[PDB]
């Protein structure tokens, strides 16, 4: 065997914590200014906070660790069928700096597959959940449940040295890895619990793989969902620390509550609109302007329908970034992934999300409150899963929540390998701003 | 009839807008610098939030619109009975920056009895709980689980125009407030949930007498208690906006989550051992000291006691804070709840809190690690609860969960009238800073 995950985490600790020490001897030194508008714009353009296994360029999109997107769809390791890059090496990538053998990704997969197993009082919990309840909100809640299972609390409350908090913390980030999936397909499939909660993994499968089977979708004639879930996935692990669900996670981490309860803080901040609720809205939306403009349709009629959404107060979804000022390296991959499969260009709702990201700048532009008119990832993720036949968009940020459990996760360990400090910021009043 | 607390907010929004109009004009003046250390010390002293009803004075300790906690004390409404003030009112003040009149506050206490029930799912979702899950884990879920119940959600869901964010987010804000307590009730007693879920509030009476009367502490026999239990989540109200749950309230809402979901993960970061369980700690480590040293001691055997504590490493819970550097006003306050209760006076474990104070800051600073000797709230308020009867101390942390709602929702709602955008800074890896 090669090294297994933890141990090659823990081979890197050391030079990172020496790293950290000497960034450390440098405290002092100013590497930017805090203005007003920093201030009352959510700390846009503020470079506060750690984030180890991506940083996020505003020009050309996302590295993790100096890699770009089409360095790891190359690099990573595939899965047993499929070209697709996996999000388990993804994670691998994102934690240990570097990247896995196939050998060392089968092994970690095949881990995943063992733990995913969940406790019956979150099947329970699950099951007194309301139909109407938002899957966003049931999946918060049940990964909140899982706390029960945390290896870390129980440490921590037992009394537990400060140099051991990553161990625990990781044993945790990997049992919440395991289990997210399934929980995400008992949201998805609210009727069978029961078989959905136990049923058994396909040992020898990876992540993606078994979180299609458990969502439906398994099986040799749904290999090219495979292939999508892998790469959308993979995607979005991890878009640096600045964004809400990785900022939210690490912000409950700081403070010591265990992986389960800080990710489901992630989760809640994943379910806002502005965030990865995008990704929902986005294709209610482009519904919406299908059945308002119908089957055939001119440019004018998309451009009225932007313009009608903006008028109304509403922003267009899937358009726009904290950082961005490009469009998506992360939407692109997802259009090339629609541009080699001609089933999925003759999808009209596709065409309708590929026909909108040709008109929508121009009019954000128009509109000029925008600071990034182009599309990002979520313009284009939804209409995917529409297509592999995921068609009730409610459910379409659940799948980004398994995903986004990845880099945070990955972030939570190093804070407590560190030492990070509980996050903390001065906040202070208009008036004292004014004075 | 006097103006209700919706139309009290909507005459002080517009001079709020305007101030803010014209703090905007001054976005590009620098107020501050960044440094390493913000970075990697979880953004301490960064100026870098807007949090509007309460500010930190270092000299005076909290302040609310200005005023001190003794201002509060002897300014904001009581209720039918007692002498301590109404978190109710300290709310009113917090939101509209004004003393409302006793009038007001009934009215209010009225409002917030007729919406304390709860969907039936809720009783049945608590129920699956089992009975080792943390409490915290149990209140951050249930308090989720309202968003079914969200005006905001669903609105924005329906689409919605971002002028009009505030009014659905009051009225959730005021919804979740009403609920909290007796939802919070349901998870100290978790026997008792057919009974408490349901029990019809007296609409006469205050949110902290009907928040005891669903603890088991109602009447005239415990009237104390329920000036003890005013006090208390009047002063844990709000303390800032850097505070992790507050934080973390305002960074789940910035991507337009409503306050259910907001809120929740807030009390997430409420469960952190760094944030909410400081309170349960103290009292643990009181009554540890008690066994050893006993109901009768001496000056020396308190100051053993607790140079053994510093010596093996620990922290002396209950003294120091991350931006205090006086004797907290909170503290004080609930000390001073205590000087005219001779029971309480009379209570050896209380008495042992009170000798702590006198000699825990020497030897803190003789040991000099800390920055400030001081001891702040969470030193005195479980002490309190526990003379009552509350002799749990892993359930003071919800206690805290019920007040810590106030600060946090009145700042959602002043983000969405202000039309604050999503909270969304930048991070940078080590390498990052190294070059
Ligand atoms: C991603 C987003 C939240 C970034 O917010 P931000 O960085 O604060 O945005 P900006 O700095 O460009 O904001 C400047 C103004 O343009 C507006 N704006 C930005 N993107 C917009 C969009 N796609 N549609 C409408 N208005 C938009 C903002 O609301 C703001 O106006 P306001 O003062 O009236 O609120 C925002 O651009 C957006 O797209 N909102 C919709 C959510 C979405 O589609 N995707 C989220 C997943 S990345
Ligand atoms: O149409 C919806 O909103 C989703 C729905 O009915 C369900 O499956 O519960
Ligand atoms: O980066 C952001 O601000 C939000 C986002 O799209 C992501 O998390 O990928
Ligand atoms: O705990 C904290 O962050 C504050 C403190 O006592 C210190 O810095 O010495």
């Amino acid at each position: 065997a090669e090294p297994d995950l933890k141990t090659a985490l823990k081979a890197v600790i050391p030079a990172k914590r020496e790293l950290f020490k000497q960034v450390k001897e440098r405290s002092d030194e100013v590497i930017g200014e805090v203005k007003v508008a920093n201030v009352i714009g959510g700390m846009r353009g503020l470079k506060s906070m750690l984030w180890e296994g991506s940083v996020l360029d505003p020009e050309e999109g996302i590295r993790f660790h100096g890699k770009t997107i089409k360095d790891c769809q190359k690099e990573l390791p595939k899965g047993t069928s499929g070209t697709e890059m996996l999000p388990e090496a993804m994670f691998w990538l994102l934690l240990t700096g570097q990247v896995p053998s196939t050998n060392q990704v089968r092994a970690f997969s095949r881990e995943l597959a063992e733990q995913s197993h969940l406790p019956q009082h979150i099947l329970d919990l699950i099951k007194s959940f309301p139909r109407s309840m938002h899957p966003m909100t049931q999946l918060s809640i049940a990964v909140a449940a899982l706390n029960t299972e945390s290896k870390f609390a129980k440490a921590y409350e037992k009394g537990l040295s400060k140099a051991d908090y990553w161990e625990p913390t990781f044993d945790d980030s990997i049992s919440l890895l395991a289990k997210i999936p399934r929980v995400a397909a008992l949201v998805f499939r609210p009727d069978e619990v029961d078989q959905v909660g136990t049923q058994a993994l396909d040992a020898s499968q990876d992540w993606s793989y078994n979180f299609a089977e458990l969502l439906g979708k398994g099986g040799k004639e749904n290999q090219d969902f495979h292939d999508l879930l892998r790469l959308y996935l993979a995607l979005h692990g991890d878009h640096e620390g600045g964004n809400v669900s990785a900022h939210a996670t690490h912000l409950v981490g700081s403070a010591l509550s265990d992986p389960f309860l800080s990710y489901s803080a992630g989760l809640l901040g994943l379910a806002g609109p502005l965030h990865g609720l995008a990704a929902q809205e986005v294709l209610r939306w482009i519904l919406a302007m299908q059945d308002k403009i119908g089957t055939k349709f001119t440019d004018d009629d998309v451009r009225n329908y932007l313009w009608d959404t903006l008028k109304s107060g509403r922003v267009v979804p899937g358009y726009g970034h904290g950082v961005l000022r490009k469009p998506d390296p992360r939407f692109q991959a997802l259009m090339d992934f629609a541009a080699t499969r001609p089933d999925v260009l003759a999808n009209p709702v596709f065409q309708l999300v590929k026909k909108n990201s040709e008109i929508a700048p121009a009019v954000l532009t128009e509109h000029g409150k925008t600071k990034n008119p182009h599309p990002n990832v979520d313009a284009a993720s939804g209409v995917l899963f529409y297509h592999y036949g995921f068609q009730q968009p409610l459910y379409y940020t659940v799948t980004f929540g398994v995903s986004r459990a990845l880099g945070p996760l990955v972030q939570l360990i190093w804070d407590r390998a560190l030492g990070l400090p509980i996050e903390r910021p001065k906040s202070i009043n208009l008036l004292g701003l004014k004075k």
